């Protein structure tokens, strides 16, 4: 089997992307936030606080002639943007793109936090990261891929990512006529549950690239690409007037510059991050300050290559039985 969904930016910066996702008997369709670097999929539901749902869908499982309560099952999750959600917990047939799966563990929120509320546009979370990060106490579940795995016609799944423009999820296969030139693949480390690999390097703009290894995630529900401050400095050393801002929270720059590419390295191939996708408007409505889209990862612990750099690749997560990861120009 196969499946195929497009994404949407949910606004004019790609804040984040929305896949349709039919869940239930009938199908209620509800728009989520495919997210590689998590493992629980969740919705707001009728269980959810009223006070806490501002226009999302919502999950009705007392209209779904499929629900079954997984009894005792509970689930909390905290992200790294300082956002959380819990609730209880059902196992509903889910599809993505004309993929099934029966039996999915869908966590139906009862709370979210304030930014989940504000958000009206995303109806919850599809992780795609590896299962053992999913939250569900006391039996923990799989994602819809490790569900779905054995049942596709090749043990993959692919984000197309678009700028200011829709994309694609393709599940059970690789689109040949989705990208340029060949798809590098290169190690992925499961050991903190996401897809980890190293990149080799980096270069600013025309400048020369810089052969260095930089251990990181490919997560696309992160907005930003987080990278060390040392890189971080380099780029916008470049740009004339930008500055970390501490009252901000990160690099800001003229809303007058244009910005220069930025490149990172898998294995011997080049991916280009065009200046354009790095910019992420004023700070506040009307300011001639401007968000940065590559920021200093110094306190998350982590590196994140989040959407500002998977947008501009066609990227191959490889769940086989040694994962990988491949990205191609596009
Ligand atoms: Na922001």
């Amino acid at each position: 089997s196969t499946g195929s969904a497009t994404t949407t930016p949910i606004d004019s910066l790609d804040d984040a992307y929305i896949t349709p996702v039919q869940i239930g008997t009938p199908a209620q369709t509800l728009n989520l936030d495919f997210d590689t670097g998590s493992s629980d999929l969740w919705v707001f539901s009728s269980e959810t606080t009223a006070s806490e749902v501002d226009g999302q869908t919502i999950y009705t499982p007392s209209k779904s002639t499929t629900a079954k309560l997984l009894s005792g099952a509970t689930w909390s999750i905290s992200y790294g943007d300082g956002s959380s959600s819990s609730g209880d917990v059902y196992t509903d047939t889910v599809s993505v793109g004309g993929l099934t799966v029966t039996g999915q563990a869908v966590e139906s929120a009862k709370k979210v936090s304030s930014s989940f509320t504000e958000d009206s546009t995303i109806d919850g979370l599809l992780g795609l990261a590896f299962s053992t990060l999913n939250t569900v106490s006391p039996t923990q579940q799989k994602t819809f891929f490790d569900n779905a795995k054995a049942s596709l016609d090749s043990p993959v799944f692919t984000a197309d990512l678009g700028y200011h423009a829709p994309g694609t999820y393709n599940f059970g296969f690789i689109d040949t006529t989705a990208y340029t030139g060949s798809i590098t693949y290169t190690a992925v480390s499961t050991k903190q549950g996401f897809w980890e690999w190293t990149s080799t390097g980096y270069a600013v703009g025309s400048g020369t690239f810089k052969s260095t290894s930089i251990d990181g995630i490919a997560d696309t529900g992160t907005t930003l690409l987080y990278l060390p401050a040392t890189v971080v400095s380099a780029y916008w050393a470049q740009v004339s007037g930008a500055k970390s801002s501490s009252s901000v929270g990160g690099y800001v720059f003229p809303c007058s510059a244009t910005l220069p590419s930025f490149t990172f390295g898998v294995g011997s191939a080049r991916i280009v991050i065009p200046g354009d996708y790095i910019d992420f408007g004023p700070i506040s409505t009307g300011s001639s300050s401007c968000f940065g889209g590559i920021q200093s990862s110094a306190g998350i612990g982590i590196n994140i290559f989040g959407d500002v750099a998977l947008k501009a690749a066609f990227v191959v997560f490889n769940g086989a039985t040694t994962p990988t990861l491949g990205f191609a120009s596009k």
